[PDB]
């Protein structure tokens, strides 16, 4: 036969449909879940330094051509900063536009750096969405932060 | 020369996630809708014969490298058998296993043939064998009918 | 894995043959029409912002690997500058040499932006610099305006 | 940048437009001319046997991925039979549908086998379009005949 | 740049080097371990039927281009035969010549098939290596079986 | 994911030029010498068995994509039959046409095989260019013998 | 099958073989002839301006992936300089090392530029080969000039 | 126009397995021996000048796509500086991470260079793994020396 099939247009019209029907919020949660899932299908070994983890992670991202990543350990607060380039673009959906697949990275990365034996054991992944940084960086560049889960206040425990 | 992103592992986990959360029926209507959606994005010209229509449809399928299709007219009803080969496979989801994307076709062909706002245009698509059993048919061969 | 046919030597001789027989003006209207034609075959969704529109247009251009485009709104008229990079080149035909396919874009963008049957939709495209001189602009960069 | 651009959809909508405006006849003549032209841009050396010419011709067709060809010298009348597979399909135009580019082959081949020093010096190329043969063979398979130009009768000389 | 590096020449000579130093037994255990290792880096989701697992595994194999596979539930032993096409050839090493990487599949399939929660924990994968089963199928075809592990009393030594 | 230059048209003209200026006979020695020299640049390891040698030679062949080979060790007298499939074809030069590159294999195989420890060290290579076992085999299939 | 054969290893050793037997002069004439030959098999259409010819030639070069070229009309000599990027390298042969196929371009450009009906009949192509013109540009860059041929009276010998 | 298998993930697991079971020190000899052995299988012709040797080595390097090399013949004492760019990276193994394959080049270059007639026959290869000329050079750039 021939070189295998194209899923952009599909994802283009899928993302549109899902957006049409579901909150920005609902969609993102579905999309993180899918990230977690992706991270359980493919994973790095147990790396001993962030630097090694980075090489390992890029290796994985190259399996599927989903771009490149840099990991900077911000020792001064002990957070981990995830800077990911060329998130695949699937049409104009997402905030900002072109960036719909972003929360998959959140799922994918949280699954990946948590799998890391003991180190970033119970961290959480926030995406950075602050204005100033987003137009310092290109469209498809996504900035995330990995920091340690602070637990809920009881005031919040009301769901 | 140059190459870029793949989406299939994503769809493997998406299909799964979706199926786990919504069920077969809701997932399928969603998938018909997306099928219809694509059909508004890329489309054939106004074809004069079923044969010509086939070519124009295969051209479009080639564009995204989803499979190939044979349209063939049925003299019983002016009904229309649609045989699609090599539907992209995205893991083991769907019924039968590996045909998760099948409703996209019902939607897609739903749009395309109706685009010919003439004889067909008041028509519908149904996706299984309408003997209601697909006989000796490869996985990734999806058989549909267009009628009314 | 597998690969197939190329059409560029054909277009080199076609462009030439056509130009030799019809002239610049008739060839160009023909080429706008074909531009429009493509625009009915493949098209974006109803975009809400000029930015979103850009992405959806680049997606389509990527589909056939004609170049890339930046749309940018002009606060003087709600006018619209269109900058298209890497128009396919098919030999030395056209003005400037190598831009034979340029009118296809006037036609194509003519269709696409009008598809947004709202603010634009009663608009027109004109293809040269409308300073009427393209300044320090690479060959295969085609600059157009959308107005009225 | 990236792998270079796709001309099918263009040709698809071009062939449609030209057909819309111009006779089947006018178009074919334009298309043969383009064939002649193509044959003047690329050409075989002077081959000494049809068999060699065939290898040479296929070589050229492979430059542009325009399919494969077989040449059988029909000694018994001294005509040359050209059987060409996978004429590139450009939409549904042409007679039969899918076959619009066929008369380019007529131009291309006549130019190619005529360039041949002295041998098929002043032959002409007819396409075979007879019903029976066309559905013995696939869509994109085109059958042509190269035979020696018989001159016009004066009765025909009235244009 | 240009589509990057080829590793066959590396493996042809790496396989030769290793074979020179090391018994064919030790080499196999090494290879089985890496196979078990590969299966930790890339895994299937939890499948409900063998058939699903087969689609799922083939999908994984496709990622790295290591051929295709067919699983077959043999209802009488509750054993499972694994027939794998087009193992990548890396020179003339292994038994038979060309199948050096076969022990890898043993580790790979063993990990993969086990990850499945259902029935399989404490199943072992062993390669079928028998005259006229090797003669019947092309050489880059590797045939394995998956049976339930048994344990051993007298059989404990050392 | 990128790509580079093509030498067929060149080699089509080269063979043509060469055959025109020097004989058929001296063209063939040239190519045998070249074939021999290629063999020095790329070479298999010390092979225990003929089966193993084959895999090894194919490895090398695959690496420059010059087709595939079969080695048949002949029982009756101490021969070694070499069947090479898919010799690169470089225009209509050679005999039969399109087989110009063939002596390269005489040189090439002559080298690889005699580099083999002790068993084959002192062998020759004539290509069996007989019509009887030719009108039956593909144009780009070349049949050789290792003997003495 | 799979995308077919690579000829560099052939040319590396063919170039070496030829160089061994034959003066570097004879080898060049041979190569120039094949270049003239290549230009008979693939040609530009009749161009009106140098610029058009440049688009047209680059188009031909693209067909076989033999690099890109820039032409430049030098108004004073009515001469024409041809600057060609990325000549395919085929081992270390030629002068300088790596440019063996350069004589080919001489034949190629000579044929191509001549096919143009206009001014050029009886123009000759000669390669520029001068210290610090070779040092200035990358090595797979070949610089040639195209001037009108002159003829010779005393200069006829043999 | 077709394509086949990938060994990176394998080699990611292999290095990992190997480093875990055998030392850093014995892993490196293994790889040097392998590198040496690769050098026997593929090899350049007898090179007149160091410049020529470079082109030749790159030719070989390109053939398996293991990156590019520079040879600097050192005047002060009789050294030969080897700078290899784009060593295939095979996971985070090695020191620095992702440079596991590096000793292969010690073996590889050690071989190719000493195969060279008379000038270099008796040389050694230690890779200058100094932080000073490392925190400046790319991770996949490897710097070696030929001496004695
Ligand atoms: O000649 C027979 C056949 O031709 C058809 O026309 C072309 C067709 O245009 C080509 O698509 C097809 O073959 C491959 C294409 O060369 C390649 O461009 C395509 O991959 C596209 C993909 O289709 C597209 O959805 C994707 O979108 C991008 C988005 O726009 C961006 O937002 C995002 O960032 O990136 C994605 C993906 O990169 O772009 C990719 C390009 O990477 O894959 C095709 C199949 O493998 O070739 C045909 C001919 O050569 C014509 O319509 C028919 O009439 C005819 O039968
Ligand atoms: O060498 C350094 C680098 O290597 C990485 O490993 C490889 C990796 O294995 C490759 O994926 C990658 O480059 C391309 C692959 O060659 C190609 O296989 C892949 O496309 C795959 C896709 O990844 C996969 O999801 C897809 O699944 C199929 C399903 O299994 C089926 O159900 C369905 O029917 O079809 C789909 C699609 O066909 O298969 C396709 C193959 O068509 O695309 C990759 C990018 O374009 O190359 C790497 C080598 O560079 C290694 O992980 C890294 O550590 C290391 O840095
Ligand atoms: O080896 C046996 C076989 O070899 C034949 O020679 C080559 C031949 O040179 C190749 O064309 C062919 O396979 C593909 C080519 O690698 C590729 O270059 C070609 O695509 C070309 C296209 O042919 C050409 O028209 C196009 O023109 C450009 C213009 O010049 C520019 O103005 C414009 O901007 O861009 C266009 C397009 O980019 O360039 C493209 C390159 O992108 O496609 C070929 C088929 O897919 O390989 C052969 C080797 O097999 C030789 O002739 C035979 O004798 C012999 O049998
Ligand atoms: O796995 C089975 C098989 O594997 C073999 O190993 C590889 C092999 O290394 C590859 O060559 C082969 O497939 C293609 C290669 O990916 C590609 O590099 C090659 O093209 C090479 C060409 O071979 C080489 O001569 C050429 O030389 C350059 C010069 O060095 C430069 O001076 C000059 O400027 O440029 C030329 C050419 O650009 O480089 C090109 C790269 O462009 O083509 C191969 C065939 O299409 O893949 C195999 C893996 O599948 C292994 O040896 C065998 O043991 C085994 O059977």
């Amino acid at each position: 036969f021939e070189k295998k099939p194209d899923f952009t247009l599909f994802l283009q019209t899928l993302s549109w449909e899902i957006d049409d029907q579901v909150g920005i919020e609902v969609r993102n949660e579905l999309l993180r879940e899918v990230g977690r899932g992706m991270g359980t299908r493919i994973m790095p070994p147990p790396c001993q330094t962030v630097d090694k983890l980075q090489i390992e992670l890029n290796a994985l991202l190259a399996l599927i051509g989903w771009g490149t990543v840099t990991l900077e350990l911000l020792s001064e607060d002990q957070s981990l900063r995830i800077v990911h380039e060329n998130l695949p673009q699937v049409g104009s959906a997402g905030e900002p536009s072109g960036t719909w697949l972003a929360p998959v990275l959140e799922g994918l990365y949280g699954r990946w750096v948590t799998s890391q034996a003991g180190a970033f054991g119970d961290y959480v992944v926030t995406r950075d969405v602050d204005a100033e940084d987003l137009n310092a960086v290109p469209r498809q560049t996504i900035i995330m932060y990995m920091r340690v889960r602070s637990s809920a206040t009881h005031h919040h425990h009301h769901h």
